[PDB]
């Protein structure tokens, strides 16, 4: 499985900051902002380009959970959510997940 | 209302590339990649930090629609999805929406 499949299975280390029946979140190992964490679904979907219609609620859930965690972490000034798809998107781990970055002014373009 | 509220109402111009009962998509007026479009929900939510639990499916829908449009537009090499929240996130239009950027290698950090 992937790195995230292993974190879910408690095979690869990660301090978990949120978890429910459908997802969990943890800090990015290479933070690009003072606060930089990921929200990953327990269900395995290799990439968003292959997600099904029926996964919409799960995908929206990752955003609602990212919003909640951002609040818990004190990101009252805003943040940026990001989903990296495929080679051009810069995807490294083929298990769908969402990035949330804050604690500093995010720039434009977004990469 | 906002710029996007007006586009929905057909008050501000935009070539619409996709539309269903719950959202529509159109190209960004200041493209940061060869393909750069937005997916916006017809329902008004000023920012994702104020979205409710009950909006998860709508939020996931924006991603599924972004995936479909990306395929329609030929982004077979991947892309990046982005949601700008608040001042630090770089948010300009206070009507929740999703960016989809492709057609070139996206860099890291994502701003
Ligand atoms: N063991 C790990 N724990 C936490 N974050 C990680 C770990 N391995 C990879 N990452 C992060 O996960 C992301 C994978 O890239 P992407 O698929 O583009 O989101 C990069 O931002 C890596 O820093
Ligand atoms: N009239 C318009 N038509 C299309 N895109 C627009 C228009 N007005 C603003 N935008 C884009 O919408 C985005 C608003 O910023 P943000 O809230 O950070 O996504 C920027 O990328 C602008 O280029």
């Amino acid at each position: 499985d992937t790195i995230f499949g292993k974190i879910i299975r408690k095979e690869i280390p990660a301090k978990i900051i949120f978890e429910d029946d459908r997802c969990l979140a943890f800090h990015d190992i290479s933070p690009q902002a003072p606060t930089h964490f990921l929200v990953i679904p327990k269900k395995h979907i290799s990439q968003i380009s292959v997600a099904e219609d029926d996964d919409e609620s799960l995908l929206g859930h990752l955003m609602i959970v990212g919003k909640k965690c951002a609040a818990d972490l004190g990101l009252n000034k805003g943040y940026r959510m990001v989903v990296n798809e495929g080679s051009d998107g810069g995807q490294s781990v083929y298990h769908v997940h969402l990035h949330v970055l804050g604690g500093r002014q995010m720039h434009w373009p977004p990469g």
